[PDB]
């Protein structure tokens, strides 16, 4: 299991916006977290939330299986970091 | 935890080869596995082994933390699927 932490200072998201190739508006909500990758300190990671999802609250989380997909070259990839409470 | 299985038929690797942009030879060893991504059946996934590593033997495995890195856009990515026995 991957240990993810949302710190008190990371309790909010920011939103970026634009327009797709054929004219549709979009909005993407991004939040920050710390992930323990086995180095001397956890590292800062950004991720995009799914549509209609609030920012994750401060606390400890692990990564859900739905974060992963098989890519176009037949290998595993992360689609979007989706979290569940520890 | 991600559940990975090496079937009896997947006990071997194949090797691809070539030459880098400035002339150095390389070899990459690739092996297949099945990963349970929560769909009705496990899916077929290819991955490259690290240098000097034998093919994983048939059996059940999970993914090691060293499989992950922060990418150039600040988000989590899989570098190479590295496995450890379940």
């Amino acid at each position: 299991m991957i240990k993810v932490e949302i710190k008190p200072s990371q309790a909010q998201f920011t939103t970026r916006s634009g327009v797709s190739r054929q004219g549709k508006p979009y909005s993407l909500n991004e939040q920050l977290c710390y992930i323990d990758l086995g180095n001397e300190y956890p590292v800062l990671v950004k991720f995009t939330l799914d549509e209609g999802q609030p920012a994750y609250a401060p606390g400890l989380y692990t990564v859900h299986l739905s974060s992963f997909k098989v890519g176009q070259f037949g290998s595993l990839m992360i689609d979007r970091l989706r979290l569940v409470p520890a």
